């Protein structure tokens, strides 16, 4: 009988994940169900606790809901490990999406300079879990949606023995849902070779019936990308590639809304006040556990399908190294997932998936040693930050706005 | 032992024929060629006469021929070197302006400009080998004629000649750069380059073969201007293109004003080397070819010294394809310069290569095959072009403002 | 309506075949079906030809069954091509596997000295094949089993613009039928990790039901390999592996055969000669197409199921070229099998492995240039052959052998 | 400066200093040290007297001092080297002999000999370093010791010691070996050598800079003994290591006469050398360290010049991995060498080093571990070894055979 484990208990997405299970029981025969949150979240975990709670009555599926704060015992001999929660809180994204709008920089959640924040605040507790698990359940498995997915995967295989980590997003499902509604045409009926890292990952092919369509595909792409860039790319841009191919256009958005709706983080916020309101009793951000209950599910099965996921590269991607953390497809299997291979990323993409990949790793040490030193390193080379200078004040000023966050600093 | 120079009308002549006297000692030049094209015709022979006044200062029995009929300066020629600029200096004009409406950088290497010059330039130099296998299959070939990273590349992979060097005076320029600095002789002082033309590193810096680079470094940090704690902390020692991309802020502040004020450097240049050739009537800028003659001695003593240069990867830098072209320390060897392993890049500043690698590699496709999605997607991935649609407009503007000396788009 | 076609159609295991696609018709809808021999085989033909037309009526399935020797015809628009045909008869693997005999050194079909004459014969005929492809069917898929796979796929990724093509054997199906039948359990609850080459492949791990049980499979070996070897290697070694790290043990079986049962081709030969007499009208030596028709099922259905086939590396194994040819586990889809990575070999048998890699490489090149210079070192390099001049003596003799079949040496 | 020598009684002092005093020039060697074991005690001091013998005959400020206690001499030891031989030439006895029961060669560095001259080598070699870092944590280590290749290999997998080099005469015999030939001066011919200890070719021969290698081997092979189409056909040089593989038949039936007749070589030497002793009272083998004294010289001096040694890969031979050992050939420097790139081996030549390497691996793992079933491996995975059988029997042989210094497997 499975043990699962989740932390981040009082999120928003919580539902959405209880239903997931609930929607694939019959196959993940899941006993206790523990939701774990922090002190300064407890009102929110014990209040979508109980809706969980509701949810399974309501199924006739008997999963025990488990509410708790004491981490350490939902965790005892854990079978599956989910990461959902949000360090900080999201009073946190709020200054990660401000501070680079006084200097002209992007303020995104998980790219640029609070990507870099997002993680030096995250990943120490994240290997502060896995230090508990090492003690408390060392063959449970670490499913994890916690963001950035691409940096906190990069830390566990760098810093960890946790060979058993799997990271997940949104991106993948989405391009799909996606590209079929492109060509108007049942989902499954489509499939997309996946290479690239964590919010910047691409669609290499493109198959309607396992016949390769890309290039009609691209074309009809004409969020709108230029004809001959994204025809002469010859492969399908993520969401995230705005932010790199589109910078100036976004950095509009991020300067516009901070003047009238409020920041992302400040538009959420309110959606999401009033979202728990309707939780307290008798639709938009992620579905990262639709995808997250399918991987959860093949693996135990042993399914042996297809799901674009985030594994220690070990060659799919050559000029990846092969100790890295690579978003690819994947055969999941009950001992992990199984990157197929890709070869290598096209050259016009090689470069600037190089040149994340180094960002994570700089940003994932600093994270750990708390050197000063790194973290500058890491914003500088990052490439949404101009200039040496302009990234030390961001870094001296963000340090100072999370130092609660970031003991390992001082 | 006849060697040939295409470009002879350039203002740099000077310090080429300056450099053979100081080496006549090995170097067996009977008959030297100067070529350029009618449209050079007068400012070549106003340095033509003063090449045959020096080697008459210095009794010197080297025949100073000139010719436009380029071929015949091929007739049995056994090295064959490249300084001309494509469009005259007035092409590098527009490379310098155009991109300045646009917020993006008017360089002549860099950017949108490094793109188009090299869009017009491989062309030609693929056309100097077509009948360079004609006249002179056994000849060398030793380039500056920029962008040095992107010519060497293309040439390896567009051409069957495997003799070509390039060369670049910003690592020489660093030696003396970082020598001085302490306060002892060149000769005491050497350093590891690893990288691209115009992305070149100091990995390590020694003195007299005992390694200095973090007491350099600090030196540096604390006497161009450099963030302390970067500099420190990338623990290496940044090209001064290096600025362009760690601190492109400051570096377009500086394109502006210069450009009020006192003109773009192609304009501060042809006057100040307009008036150069007043001087060369009768009795700053580089080193790009003393540095240069040190190599063609070298390779025809067979002498082993340790030069860094331009050549095919074969392996030196790991992340870079074997097949391409990298700036690094050489072996020099009557059969060819031989690479030292560098094993790969820092981390920190490996991304940052592996895309004007991808820059390089993209440019060079579409300056040889003339496609116009190919040219686009090089100018969009550029780490200096903020959108396809921004890259879509300098594109073609400048395909346009170069309508002539780029006849396979036409 | 799929049309495929078979060269050596005259062959032993051709019933095995026409089986093979009637107990998998409902998702295999084969049109005509082709059975292609040469002249000095239109006899075996015609015969198995009658009792393939007559599994098919007997089944009431509507295959048409076509015989013919114009080839030329039998790939008019195919869709799907296989080959089983053996060049130069079973009186060519007499020669292969007797002329060794006289030097001590191993004399099998496709290891050693007659793999390499096997390939020289063969591998002419293949890109012959591929020729007539490249107008007659250039759509059409190559699932290819004329033995040695392993080199015959080579030489293809090396020498052809064919992409699709695929290689089988029943090595691996043979090991899972296998570690089952010495666990004794249902077969499809076990999977096994595939790497290697053809005739080369090593079961890296072991599940069942998903959970590795490599070690334990291991143990229950004690075809008798030692304890401490195979529980030390900690993979699983192929049928082939004997001649490899059971040397003098087999040598020992071809000597002594030789004498009584004759030779193995010899053995085959008579079993053979007896068994078309069975075909003339109202069990041993391979399933390659039990495995032949999973594979052009799933191709043509888009299953995507994993079988381990002969295709292009792109870096599933790290030591071996990205653009030669590995025997591993495929997800199998309607663009082509798609490899599952492996990272590299394990240590122990990396470079057993990198030698019988060389060994096809040198030996395919051989084939298609005909030269002898190379034919020498291919075999000298064999890790089957002690010196460079008992190679010549084989070499000058088996050259003599197979003239005929030979040409390019002449 | 204080050198400091390991195995003070070999029979080679001679030709030790004898090199230092062709080059006190450079090298301000003050105190130099011997030392052995307690039971080479005598032959030691047979030498030793004969050391300040002739930096008395040439005037020379170094003081030999002798000691069995050998921290003592590393007291603040600058460099340090290694020419002892485990288990005396009495050890070598055995493995020269124990294999020739099987049929499987008896060499001292090939097969089974190789084997356990390093699993006797190895573990002492940390030691020494165990407290090199203890008393000259900053001292230099270079040896011959052999196996040269795997004691190399092993110090860099187990052992944090950069400082690291390793020598043998193969490369520099090849030299004047193939110097001697054409008929001009060594200092005009230079090799490009790749590969790994006692496995190292002749990439390409040079006559003053000009590639020669076709003339050079057209004359080798006709006037060792080399089959000569082979030789023309692999294009490269061999090692006379490579007979043992390309001619594995030949030398062992010269083991074998040689074995009958006059003793194995450990038996013709022992001789040799105990009549060698002889002399060194009052007034051939190798050059195994007067060109290692050429490198010595190098470092100190940071001279910069072209010589063959064993240093971490790096990347240089593309197939080793970079963490591991090669020989190749490299620039000397106060830092270290540094290796020059070869990209990877030739394809007929690069199986067998990889083989090679595997084998020095495993017999690496197997010495520092002791584990049985990892010798076992390294036994049976070497190309020399026809049987698992043979290479179980042999190997328990010789573990007993040499109970006394293999103290980690009792």
């Amino acid at each position: 009988r499975l043990k699962m484990a989740t932390i981040g208990g009082g999120s928003s997405y919580t539902p959405e994940l209880v239903e997931g299970l609930i929607k694939r029981y019959h196959e993940l025969p899941v006993g206790e169900l523990w939701l774990v949150d922090i002190p300064e979240g407890k009102e929110k975990l014990e209040i979508v606790g109980a809706l969980a709670k509701r949810m399974v009555e309501k199924a006739g599926v008997p999963i025990e809901i488990h509410l708790t704060l004491d981490r350490r015992r939902a965790l005892e001999g854990a079978d599956f490990v989910t990461t959902q929660f949000r360090v900080g809180g999201l009073e946190a994204r709020a200054k990660d999406e401000r501070i680079p709008l006084k200097y002209g920089v992007i303020g995104q959640e998980t790219n640029g300079p609070g990507g870099l924040f997002k993680g030096l605040r995250t990943i120490p507790v994240i290997l502060d879990i896995i230090r508990d698990m090492e003690e408390l359940c060392p063959d449970a498995w670490l499913i994890n949606f916690t963001n950035p997915a691409g940096m906190v995967t990069e830390a566990v295989l760098r810093y960890t023995k946790q060979e058993k980590v799997v990271g997940l997003c949104n991106v993948p499902i989405g391009m799909r849902m996606g590209v079929a509604k492109l060509l108007g045409v049942d989902a499954d009926r489509v499939h997309i070779d996946f290479a690239g890292l964590n919010h910047m990952v691409f669609g290499l092919h493109v198959y309607l019936d396992g016949v390769e369509v890309t290039e009609k595909v691209i074309d009809l792409v004409a969020l709108g990308w230029e004809p001959d860039f994204l025809k002469g790319l010859k492969v399908l841009p993520c969401p995230y590639h705005r932010y790199y191919y589109q910078t100036d256009k976004m950095l509009a958005e991020e300067l516009e809304a901070a003047k009238t709706k409020g920041t992302r983080a400040e538009v959420v916020q309110q959606l999401e006040k009033e979202l728990f309101e309707l939780y307290k009793d008798p639709r938009g951000g992620a579905y990262y556990s639709d995808a997250a209950c399918s991987l959860i599910s093949s693996i135990y099965n042993d399914k042996r399908d297809i799901q674009p996921v985030n594994t220690r590269n070990n060659g799919a991607i050559a000029s990846i190294p092969p100790e890295s953390a690579v978003e690819v497809n994947c055969v999941i299997t009950k001992d992990g997932p199984k990157p197929i291979a890709v070869g290598d990323l096209p050259v016009a993409v090689r470069g600037l998936v190089q040149q994340i990949k180094s960002f994570e790793r700089v940003a994932a040490e600093a994270a750990v040693t708390g050197d000063y030193q790194t973290a500058l390193v890491a914003m500088t080379i990052n490439p949404l930050v101009p200039s040496d200078t302009i990234a030390k004040q961001m870094l001296d000023e963000m340090l100072e706005a999370h130092k609660e966050h970031l003991p390992q600093f001082f």
